[PDB]
């Protein structure tokens, strides 16, 4: 009943069967015959011999005394890889996820050969709940530190975890049978029962329409508990500690979902917001009144259902001048639509610009590039009047705010008769200062019960003005 294995591919360590004829506590001499010659003397079963790749063996047992029947051969063996230990099982209790850390040491196994770890994790000593499989190799003979990491379906916090871990190593050189190592000598982490909540997670979000459990840790008996109007069935776990798991979680409202677990005396719970990520924004433009800045205007679509300290956030960031600006909002007092301020750079007449939304599920983001001056929109005329020298037609002045003084205008003036024509006329004037202007007429009639009106443009083209104070002073009839 000889039996021999190996946890290096270079000594094999065999063990024979119990005494055929001697007693107990007998001496040994074994010999190994191959090409070599060396003997051995034993005292025990076990001979630890050196390994012998290709070629065969001539194994021969003395008892020592009363002899001895003991004639064996060896080629392949088999391989018994060395039991794996965790280096270090830790946790994020936030994000309820597993650390793994452990080291195989490559160092003391001499070939490139390839292994297979296997992960395990518990959740109560009992319970199955992941089970990992990577492949590789062992990296030269080299110590190699290997990380391993796992977001828990349940919150790390209302039940215990342990963690083992072992392996196979299949070189592909030997010939022997290659068995998997021992699991890892066990390695657990349970929360010390040390706070206020007692319901995880707490103030969660997630995507609507997806699966979560909740924790609810406590010492006296739980009775029941549910989401809305719900109640949901008891997960037991460990000590009168309870779990609840929900599947195609609904649409919260503005305020989160609750989530209650009872008890005889008291009642404990959580709150849950269930929405969407924010929308691409849509309809993402920029204009302009003067060309000192802009105005990104944008419209928010699907209702990311979450809103207060965790409504969507926009942040409009330029390309080139790397210039950006996070707007931020009041508690949705804005209506639909809402848009954003950017001061001119000065000598840039073109902004890359790109709209960034984030959101506590997601992020979206709508680019437009631009020629600010061929997006200018001017503000309507003030403060003007009728009057000239004294012949002939009349001599408009009219102000108009901002800086133009770079560019010309084509602000189309008509001119309305005694409530019946109004024929069309526009002279063009250049920028001047932040003032008013001054354009010309030529040979209209004196009084005829006429009237004036105005409306602007740009050299650039682009959106007109709005009509400015309607004027109907009558120069001058009869002199
Ligand atoms: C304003 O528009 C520009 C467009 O101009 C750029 O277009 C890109 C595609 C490239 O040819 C670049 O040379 C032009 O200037 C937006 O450009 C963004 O550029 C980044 C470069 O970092 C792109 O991301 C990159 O993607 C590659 C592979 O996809 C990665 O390897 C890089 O690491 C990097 O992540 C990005 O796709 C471009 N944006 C999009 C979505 O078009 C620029 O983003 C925009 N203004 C800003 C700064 O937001
Ligand atoms: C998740 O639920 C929806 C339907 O939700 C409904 O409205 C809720 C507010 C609540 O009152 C629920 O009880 C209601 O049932 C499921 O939608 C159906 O999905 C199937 C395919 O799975 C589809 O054929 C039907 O047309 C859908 N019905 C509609 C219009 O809602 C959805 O399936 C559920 N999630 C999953 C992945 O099964
Ligand atoms: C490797 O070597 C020994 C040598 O005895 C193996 O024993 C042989 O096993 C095979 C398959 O069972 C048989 O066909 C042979 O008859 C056995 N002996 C001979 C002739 O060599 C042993 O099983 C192998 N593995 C171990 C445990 O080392
Ligand atoms: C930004 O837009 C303006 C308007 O298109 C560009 O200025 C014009 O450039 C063209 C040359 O293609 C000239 O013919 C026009 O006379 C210019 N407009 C006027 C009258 O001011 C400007 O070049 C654009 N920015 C850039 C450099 O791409």
């Amino acid at each position: 009943d000889l039996k021999c294995v190996t946890n290096n591919l270079q000594v094999w360590q065999c063990s024979w069967k119990a005494p055929s004829g001697t007693g107990r506590g007998t001496d040994y001499e074994v010999c190994i015959e191959q090409r070599s010659r060396s003997c051995y003397q034993l005292e025990k079963t076990s001979i630890k011999i050196p390994a012998l790749s290709h070629g065969d063996y001539e194994i021969t047992i003395n008892s020592l005394h009363d002899f001895s029947k003991f004639t064996l051969n060896e080629q392949n063996v088999s391989l018994i890889p060395d039991t794996p230990e965790i280096l270090q099982l830790s946790a994020d209790f936030s994000t309820s996820t597993l650390y793994l850390k452990w080291n195989d040491r490559g160092s003391v196994f001499p070939h490139r050969s390839n292994v297979i770890w296997e992960i395990k994790v518990l959740r109560k000593e009992s319970m199955e709940l992941v089970k990992l499989v990577t492949h590789q190799t062992t990296l030269n003979g080299k110590d190699t530190l290997h990380h391993w990491s796992w977001a828990s379906d349940m919150p790390l916090e209302c039940a215990i975890h342990f963690v083992e871990i072992r392996c196979y190593i299949d070189n592909l050189h030997f010939s022997g049978l290659e068995e998997w190592s021992d699991w890892s000598p066990v390695k657990q982490i349970s929360w010390i029962p040390d706070s206020q909540t007692k319901v995880f997670p707490q103030d969660k979000v997630i995507l609507v329409g997806s699966d979560i459990t909740f924790c609810c840790v406590s010492q006296e008996k739980v009775l029941s508990a549910l989401i809305g109007h719900t109640n949901c069935p008891l997960i037991h776990l460990d000590g009168e500690n309870v779990a609840i798991k929900i599947r195609n979680i609904s649409v919260s409202a503005s305020s989160g979902t609750n989530v209650v677990f009872t008890t005889e005396d008291n009642i404990f719970g959580t709150v849950i917001f269930a929405g969407y990520p924010p929308d691409t924004p849509q309809q993402l433009n920029c204009e302009t009144h003067d060309l000192k800045e802009i105005i990104c205007s944008w419209n928010p679509g699907r209702v990311t259902a979450l809103v207060g300290p965790r409504a969507t956030s926009y942040t409009l960031v330029e390309s080139f001048s790397g210039k950006y600006v996070r707007l931020k909002r009041a508690e949705a007092p804005t209506n639909e639509s809402y848009q954003l301020l950017f001061q001119m750079l000065p000598n840039q007449e073109i902004y890359n610009f790109t709209l960034n939304a984030h959101n506590p599920l997601g992020r979206s983001q709508s680019t437009i590039l631009v020629n600010i001056t061929e997006k200018v929109y001017p503000h309507t005329p003030t403060s003007f009047k009728v009057k000239d020298i004294n012949s002939t037609a009349v001599k408009l002045s009219w102000h108009l705010p901002g800086n133009f003084a770079k560019i010309n205008f084509l602000c189309e003036i008509e001119i309305k008769k005694s409530n019946s024509v109004q024929e069309q006329r526009n002279v063009t004037i250049q920028g001047v200062e932040n003032s008013s202007y001054l354009v010309a007429l030529d040979k209209l009639n004196p009084y005829t019960l006429y009237t004036f009106r105005i409306r602007c443009s740009t050299e650039t083209f682009w959106k007109w003005s709005k009509w400015s104070n309607k004027k109907q002073h009558l120069t001058t009839e009869a002199s």
